């Protein structure tokens, strides 16, 4: 057949660990005499929905979740069968991450999001709230550091602070969202953002910090917090600093909304083999020794299998990476997210500068984006 039938042709990018992968397909293959080939082509995520519209591709394919929404726009994804006890086995909300159009489409796999990152020697009570963390600078810099820098260039990395208070992107429900539904010029939104704002026009932070100043700046030992993600904590010199990662701060009492991304695997619609794949990502890899496997390759952060995650989180770094995620905002996986990140980048970047208002700035945002 064009995909061929008694085998599972596995794709997962090359920054994932794909040596524990083959081994769980390995463990799969003992059992079953089926061959698992688990393979990482480039630009994989490109690739996919060009083999898959042809009938062809890999059995299954692992991606953040957010870039499947377009993949079961045009049917390239079956939909997934698990039965609710196993449902119950994983976080309730990573199976939100995976529905499109009300179905279900591919099963979680790992969750990322943002945390509060902050060095041990300079700060071993970090802030609980953004409120403090004007004062928190003053004391700071007159001692020759600096409370907190972040990359305030990218939305991505400014959206936790801005939408705590009352933001959104798109509301969800029902295994659906609201594409009229948009929450970035409301009150919170505006909350958020003011504070962002001042705390710039207050020089606690420089309106053109990015991501490479504020790694620097930390890895330097030079400011006692930045925001990042599981992806910087390998590269954190901790031969200079003795870091932690913990929960970001509260605003108005609101948790910080981080976007949470949720590593998935979904099966191709035009594979032969759907209940080989689902007996194996059921019953191989999303078990314990299965993303034990794959986590010590690569690690995969925080887990979205409940049983596993509970072990990994004795590292409070993934500890406080599930606490924001469970605290953050689903990536929404519609089409009308790529109008949020430009509409907001330049909302936001404009805000800063002072060339619009907070209130202006986020209100041409809104009409973009419902446009
Ligand atoms: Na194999
Ligand atoms: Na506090
Ligand atoms: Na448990
Ligand atoms: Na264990
Ligand atoms: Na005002
Ligand atoms: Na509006």
């Amino acid at each position: 057949m064009k995909i061929e039938e008694g085998k599972l042709v596995i794709w997962i990018n090359g920054d994932k660990g794909y040596n524990g992968l083959a081994e769980v397909g390995k463990k799969f293959e003992k059992d079953t005499g089926i061959k698992v080939t688990v393979e990482h082509p480039d630009k994989l995520e490109e690739k996919f929905p060009q083999v898959a519209a042809t009938g062809d591709g890999p059995d299954i394919i692992f991606w953040a979740h957010d870039r499947f929404g377009g993949y079961a726009q045009s049917g390239l994804l079956a939909e997934i069968t698990p039965d609710k006890a196993f449902q119950d086995k994983l976080y309730p909300f990573t199976w939100d991450a995976v529905r499109y159009n009300g179905k279900l489409i591919a099963y979680p796999i790992a969750v990322e999001a943002l945390s509060l990152i902050y060095n041990k020697d300079l700060l071993p009570n970090p802030p609980k709230t953004w409120e403090e963390i004007p004062a928190l600078d003053k004391e700071l810099k007159a001692k020759g550091k600096s409370a907190l820098m972040f990359n305030l260039q990218e939305p991505y990395f400014t959206w936790p602070l801005i939408a705590a208070d009352g933001g959104y992107a798109f509301k969800y429900e029902n295994g659906k969202y609201d594409i009229k539904d948009v929450g970035v010029d409301n009150a919170g939104a505006k909350a958020g953002l003011t504070f962002l704002v001042d705390l710039i026009k207050n020089k606690h932070m420089n309106a053109d910090t990015d991501y490479s100043i504020a790694e620097a700046a930390f890895n330097k030992g030079e400011t006692a917090m930045t925001i990042n993600g599981p992806w910087a904590w390998s590269n954190i010199d901790t031969s200079k600093v003795n870091y932690g990662v913990t929960v970001l701060p509260t605003f108005k009492g609101q948790p910080s909304k981080p976007f949470v991304g949720v590593l998935s695997a979904g099966i191709n619609a035009a594979s032969p083999n759907k209940e080989l794949a689902k007996e194996f990502l059921e019953n191989y890899l999303l078990t314990d020794e299965g993303l034990e496997a794959v986590n010590k390759d690569k690690p995969l952060g925080a887990v979205a299998l409940k049983s596993y995650e509970e072990e990994l989180a004795k590292d409070p770094r993934i500890a406080a990476t599930m606490e924001n995620a469970q605290k953050g905002e689903i990536m929404p996986n519609i089409p009308q997210m790529s109008a949020f990140w430009y509409a907001v980048r330049t909302a936001v970047i404009n805000a800063a500068s002072g060339r619009q208002a907070v209130d202006e700035a986020l209100k041409d945002a809104q009409t973009r984006i419902t446009k």
